[PDB]
């Protein structure tokens, strides 16, 4: 029968003109639009979106996360965690927009999850796909 | 400031893959991926996205909706509706994907308004962007 199902985020002030270019400079390439759209609307953030619960790092704080967990290390220069839920990394393809899930203290490329093609697919999935399966 | 955003989506019982099937039987297309991986979960239903007001068909009653809203009458056979807000009707392109809005009450091939690539993305969006603008 009918059921109630939930998507709840709770909202950040959206991200400064200035904190967008000052991640890009340092990256030295743009970040892909969808999630540059969603960090000007709120500038991190979390929530459950569905079953699945998830966290989003301001963009100010995004490179230091990376560096912490060693993404870029264990995985190559355009994968970039934007994001995670516990021992699981939410990260993103610079180049392709592309969405996965990693286990941040198994980090692998071969292992990496493909969970969806862009980050306005990934948002939208999540209300009715639990990416813990 | 912080701001809780949310969502809900009344969900459906899950459509029957024979329900989907015989509608793709009866177009003699195929629909797409997204859109029948959401009808799998919820048969219709309707829900409040954001901003967003979203009132989905069931599979079963698509073909009906779209012959009396004169869908393919006025746009083109490749366009498709699935849904509403009142005067607005949403649309998926077969041939991409894509979702667009109309005005139901002024269907016009020239004034389909794009809003996003596939279904899923379409939901995601939904949730921080006022399709009403």
């Amino acid at each position: 029968g009918m059921e109630v199902i939930e998507s709840k985020w709770y909202k950040k002030d959206g991200a400064s003109s200035a904190s967008i270019d000052d991640v890009e400079k340092l990256l030295n390439t743009t970040l892909p639009k969808q999630y540059k759209s969603f960090l000007l609307w709120s500038n991190g953030g979390e929530g459950k979106l569905g079953d699945n619960y998830i966290y989003i790092w301001a963009i100010e704080d995004v490179i230091a996360y990376n560096h912490d967990y060693g993404i870029q290390k264990y995985l190559q220069k355009e994968y970039w965690a934007f994001g995670m839920d516990g021992d699981i990394g939410y990260i993103l393809h610079l180049s392709d927009n592309s969405i996965y899930r990693v286990d941040l203290g198994d980090l692998d490329i071969t292992s990496i999850k493909y969970i969806a093609p862009s980050f306005d697919d990934f948002l939208g999935k999540a209300i009715y796909l639990n990416f813990n399966k």
